[PDB]
DNA sequence: TAGAACAAAATGTTCT
DNA sequence: AAGAACATTTTGTTCT
DNA sequence: TAGAACAAAATGTTCT
DNA sequence: AAGAACATTTTGTTCT
């Protein structure tokens, strides 16, 4: 494919285990390494697309996790082999 | 009463016709003057409070307008 | 510019401090991290271009050093600032 | 005498007409059959020895030909 | 592919 | 009340 | 930009 | 002597 699985923007490649765009890559990195005590202003199912992905970091981060992103994807796939 | 009518933060006074905080005051001026077009990612009914107000500029802006904010609120001292 | 300063092939970017192609980048990395007890079969001035860069690793590595390549270029340029 | 005439490594016998090592033997067959065109990076006079022979296929190949290597050296038992 | 560094966008505060 | 300036936070791009 | 991992090219050894 | 097969070393590319 070539859609980011988090926001549907065009994927820049496979990051942290999942096809994503560059903005979602660095978003997940920052969320995972820091705090991500984010608060949804809707019902925890906000739509995350190219334009709206800035709206709700709580839902964007939930979508990163649901897509399967994980910081150790590279080293984990090396073990699996 | 010291409570922003848009986000319930502590209000700094009457801005553009409405009791608001400083952050909502300037957010509103920017929204109108930049005339940007925001889009809600929920259901057009997001909770707008001191922290969540950052999440949905579309609903925050809508609440400003609904609360009566108007850049020429003062100039409307017409007789 | 856009010539590799080591072999004159097209540069892929600035690596280890110097504009180089990808083949020269990984060549220098391997030479620096391992042994580079290479022996020139000419007079230590072999010509290193796209086709001949495979011929003499001793001279190719000398050219990497002469161009200024160094493993810590990134962290070194951070200190300088 | 057990010394490769191309690289002075220890020779394994007469290959393609010339006393050579195994590595020079197969290098020569590959050069001729792949018919590749090598280029020297020095002065067409590189030192070819057990270790340096890897550096200049052009001079190594030239030395093979000059030493008399020929893939049909055996078949040249013509009367 | 992962990540540093730079850049930009978006928001908030101070001060007049 | 209103706004400019600065500051911070949040997000996105380049890596010549 | 740095680097892991994969891939290819180039060389050398064994075995018949 | 000659060569195929395998093995190793050296070099280069992709990273869906
Ligand atoms: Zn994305
Ligand atoms: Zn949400
Ligand atoms: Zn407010
Ligand atoms: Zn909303
Ligand atoms: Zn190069
Ligand atoms: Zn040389
Ligand atoms: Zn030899
Ligand atoms: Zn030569």
């Amino acid at each position: 494919s070539h859609m980011c699985l988090v926001c549907s923007d065009e994927a820049s490649g496979c990051h942290y285990g999942v096809l994503t765009c560059g903005s979602c890559k660095v978003f997940f990195k920052r969320a995972v390494e820091g705090q991500h005590n984010y608060l949804c202003a809707g019902r925890n199912d906000c739509i995350i697309d190219k334009i709206r992905r800035k709206n709700c970091p709580a839902c964007r981060y939930r979508k990163c996790l649901q897509a399967g992103m994980n910081l150790e994807a590279r080293k984990t796939k090396k073990k699996i082999k």
